[PDB]
């Protein structure tokens, strides 16, 4: 059952939506990688299924290049084309592995976000889509990571002129709980 929802920050759009987000047509889609940049899970299989094989070799030549070898730390971003898939740009970031630094993990994730904001502000693309990072079955718990990712975008967005920002939940269940969230943060601006 397909569910969407949009609320406007300023100039800018934020939306909500069910969906597979190596169809996105917005300018940049993320990927939350590991710290390789080959691999991940979740969309990251799709998402390199979907753009095809030229993307690995991007992404080696990154690690390789960029990265001296290393992985990317957690928080950061890099950017690359989007091959196959109908986005121009895949933004690749390392989500935080839940409880590793309880400490630092929000601020860790609040980077995922506003790094790839930041990015698409000063390359001045127009759209971008989120899925959910660092959630799934051994992960980041989605009600409070939904309540970082959310935030952490309403404060870009208040504070920069971006476009539209999509975050795009392959899950029902997930959607209805940013949907909640998402009610919550708007009327207590």
């Amino acid at each position: 059952h397909m569910a969407s929802m949009k609320h406007n920050i300023n100039d800018n759009t934020l939306e909500i939506v069910v969906g597979d987000i190596t169809k996105e047509t917005t300018n940049v889609i993320v990927n939350a990688a590991n710290g390789s940049l080959l691999g991940g899970g979740g969309v990251a299989g799709a998402i390199h299924h979907a753009a095809g094989p030229e993307l690995l070799k991007a992404c080696q030549e990154m690690r390789n290049n960029e990265l001296n070898g290393e992985e990317l730390p957690t928080g950061e971003v890099i950017i690359t084309s989007g091959f196959q898939l109908p986005s121009r740009f895949i933004i690749h970031t390392v989500g935080p592995i839940w409880n590793q630094t309880p400490d630092l993990q929000e601020e860790l994730l609040a980077n995922c976000y506003r790094n790839a904001l930041e990015l698409v502000k000063v390359k001045k693309l127009s759209s971008i889509s989120f899925p959910s990072i660092s959630t799934g079955v051994y992960g980041y718990p989605i009600h409070e990571a939904a309540a970082i990712a959310l935030q952490t975008i309403i404060q870009f967005l208040q504070e920069n002129d971006v476009g539209l920002v999509k975050v795009v939940l392959f899950s029902e269940r997930d959607y209805s709980i940013y949907q909640e969230k998402l009610k919550y943060l708007i009327e207590k601006i």
